């Protein structure tokens, strides 16, 4: 027999990710760079891996969408919503949808798509929102504006709660 897991985790420590479509905003590679970018966030800090797929079904499945996109969590123009993902499971568990209301950037303009999905995947990995303003898994994007990016300590602790370290 077996029973249902008690943790919203993944019980593999090698996902999978694909792209479905892509934003107006970026070219594809500048998209891909990005989220290529927020996995390691994580990965740096777990002992999680992450391959890109370009067919079939990835574990997390990544797509730009507007209003309402095929679930119970639609969209609302620019700002506001920027963005949700599932918990970890199967089938939508895991997923990341981007609004494309939004203006997508690799900058301090309008909204930066790595440090969404840097959110948006820790949703993905199985984080909630944090209650500590500085947190990345804050629910309010706020861009600090400094050099490079470092994963606050709240979101370390979060992570390895979970996974734990890499090594
Ligand atoms: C929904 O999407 C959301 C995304 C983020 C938050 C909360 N939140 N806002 N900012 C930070 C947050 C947390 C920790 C650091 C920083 C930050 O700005 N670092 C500077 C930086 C950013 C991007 C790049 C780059 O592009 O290479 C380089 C450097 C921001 N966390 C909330 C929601
Ligand atoms: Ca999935
Ligand atoms: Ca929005
Ligand atoms: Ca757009
Ligand atoms: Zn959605
Ligand atoms: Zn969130």
């Amino acid at each position: 027999y077996n029973v249902f897991p008690r943790t919203l985790k993944w019980s593999k420590m090698n996902l999978t990710y694909r792209i479905v479509n892509y934003t107006p905003d970026m070219t594809h590679s500048e998209v891909e760079k990005a989220f290529k970018k927020a996995f390691k966030v994580w990965s740096d800090v777990t002992p999680l891996n992450f391959t890109r797929l370009h067919d079939g079904i990835a574990d997390i499945m990544i797509s730009f969408g507007i209003k309402e996109h095929g679930d119970f969590y639609p969209f609302d123009g620019p700002s506001g919503l920027l963005a949700h993902a599932f918990p970890p499971g199967p089938n939508y568990g895991g997923d990341a949808h981007f609004d494309d209301d939004e203006t997508w950037t690799s900058s301090s303009k309008g909204y930066n798509l790595f440090l969404v999905a840097a959110h948006e995947f820790g949703h993905s990995l199985g984080l909630d929102h944090s209650k500590d303003p500085g947190a990345l898994m804050f629910p309010i994007y706020t861009y600090t504006g400094k050099s490079h990016f470092m994963l606050p300590d709240d979101d370390v602790q979060g992570i390895q709660s979970l996974y734990g370290p890499g090594d």
